[PDB]
């Protein structure tokens, strides 16, 4: 010790672990007070040069705590996790976590879809076409009997047909769309996976009530839906204690639209321990993720056990 | 990269660096805005098992930032406390060094209070008192000893009454002007500067029981709301602290005073950034002068940055 895993060895070990299971237990653990999730901490660099966010989690059940540090350098973004023993207080592992973050962000949203979407939903829509979108598809594809998967990204119109093959070769049911409108037609679940700062979708412009997931974070107060729309949705989030205070749309809505965090109907720990209100679909249903360091300390712990 | 430094290499690299200078410039850097010092974060472990504190700094001027993580693990036989620092580049956002900082912490804690003493104590003070006799007090002594013409140095700690003859000599051999004492009372007599370096949870000294007004430094942090002086006595001192924006919100005495005794953080007359950039009120000695340190990550990142430059 301490072992230093870089990108290569990380991807390798990331392929050998069951992320959804790791996460499912984590949150259950979280709910039970066997895991602690401090708020994230953003620290600005001087001279507009950028920032970094640190993420914590404590996994007492595994006897490890850690920190993930993620700097935005002006447009360079990285992620590095340091895992520490809760027994001898020594470092166990330092791990490049570029890929582990993509995984856990997708898997985390997957657990929301499995718990929140109608059991017999059939239509899926996916906005954004980068790795997080990609990864989103892989972790949600087998969660319901999807009869149609549409994704759409501005770039795709003028896209290399080869790259399209890569996308189309992630699920045979998937077809590339031409608009955001088209993709989310008659959709039951709509997974916003963009880097947008601003709304990529208005919920009250949907044909029918749908589950709407959002993961956008890398922008001051970034949001993927109109902040005012939260007042006409059934709002969920990864974690109730921390995310409402940092999620762009929730901040904007409470400051301007009369929205109150107390409206959040449930979070992952509550849903996955049967202590949250499953929603009707009399109104759209929104789930917000911004990441959570438990997600990051669980993954890095997983790699460490294998490392060992 | 990233090079991993364990204890031995750390102490040796530590031995080859001017902690005081690095730190002085650091705080000047702080004051200019070329360096950022976020508050410290404390996260409790479940089931009374302990906690950890993280410390941040941004050293834009050195092109790096970092985190120092310090856990307190409660083991029945004893409490384990450690310190590890991770230093990240602000250019490529890659890790540059991961470094055991058990001793770097000791250094920086001593050197910091040193800068307060060089900035706050009379130019012609000649009496020095040291409470606590651990490595932290010992380091304070080696960083404050050449700062004035000391005519007498006294340290006291409860263990010293009945200790290894030779142990005494280890300490004695740090300064020829030093003497051990049999009480805290005895050590602080006619004291110009009194450097509390203990692990006490509660007061080891009432400043209103001193013969004359002195500079009184404090470091104790290892306890919930730990304090080395009565909280109420701050309302009758000229209070300084390492950094004004953070330390008042977490320091025990200051918390308790503001809660119970009508004290108000606005009272803090200055911090090290201000002092060392000439925008703080050096005080008179009509009242005792108090300086509070609780550690600040920028100190940790500076020192780690130093080792990394040598390592390179
Ligand atoms: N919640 C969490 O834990 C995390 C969240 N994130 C957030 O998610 C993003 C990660 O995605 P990633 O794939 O890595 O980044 P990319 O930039 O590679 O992909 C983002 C995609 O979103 C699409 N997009 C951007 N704007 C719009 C719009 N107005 N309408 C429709 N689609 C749009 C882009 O399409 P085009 O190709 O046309 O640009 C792009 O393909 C980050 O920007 C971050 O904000 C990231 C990490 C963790
Ligand atoms: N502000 C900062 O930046 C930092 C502060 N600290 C604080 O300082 C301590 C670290 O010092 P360190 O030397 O390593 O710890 P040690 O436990 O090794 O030494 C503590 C010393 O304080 C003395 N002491 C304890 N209680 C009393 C009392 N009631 N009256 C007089 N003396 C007393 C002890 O004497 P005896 O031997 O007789 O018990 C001992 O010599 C930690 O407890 C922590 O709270 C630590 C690191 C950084
Ligand atoms: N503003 C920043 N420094 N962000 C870094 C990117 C954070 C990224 N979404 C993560 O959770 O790893
Ligand atoms: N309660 C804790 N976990 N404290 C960690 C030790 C703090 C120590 N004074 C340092 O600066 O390293």
């Amino acid at each position: 010790t301490p072992h230093v895993i870089q990108q290569a060895q990380a991807r390798e070990l990331l392929a050998q672990i069951d992320v959804p299971q790791i996460l499912h237990k984590l949150f259950r653990d979280l709910a039970a007070g066997l895991a602690v999730q401090p708020a994230q901490q953003l620290v600005a660099f001087p001279k507009g040069a950028g920032d970094f966010i640190n993420y914590l989690g404590v996994l007492a059940e595994d006897g490890v705590y850690g920190v993930k540090t993620s700097p935005y350098i002006v447009p360079l973004v990285t992620a590095w996790t340091l895992l520490m023993s809760m027994h001898n207080g020594q470092p166990l592992l330092l791990c490049d976590a570029h890929e582990l973050t993509t995984a856990r962000t997708a898997a985390t949203t997957a657990l929301a879809v499995d718990a929140l979407a109608p059991l017999a939903a059939r239509r899926l829509a996916i906005i954004g076409s980068g790795k997080v979108a990609q990864a989103h598809l892989r972790y949600v594809q087998n969660l319901r009997d999807w009869q149609h998967i549409s994704l759409f990204s501005p770039s795709l119109a003028s896209a290399s047909p080869a790259t399209l093959a890569q996308l189309t070769g992630l699920d045979p049911r998937l077809s590339i769309a031409d608009s955001c409108a088209a993709a989310v037609a008659d959709a039951d679940v709509i997974m916003l996976c963009t880097s947008s700062a601003g709304p990529v979708l208005d919920p009250a412009h949907l044909s029918k009530p749908a589950l709407i997931t959002s993961i956008s974070t890398n922008a001051p107060r970034a949001h993927e839906v109109p902040p005012h729309s939260l007042n006409a949705m059934q709002v969920f989030c990864d974690y109730r204690q921390t995310t409402p205070d940092a999620a762009g749309e929730m901040l904007i809505a409470s400051e301007q639209h009369g929205w109150d965090k107390r409206a959040v109907m449930g979070d992952l720990p509550e849903l996955l321990s049967d202590m949250a209100q499953r929603p009707d679909y009399q109104r759209p249903v929104f789930f917000r993720s911004i990441g959570l360091g438990l997600e990051d300390i669980a993954l890095a712990n997983a790699l460490y056990q294998l490392q060992r």
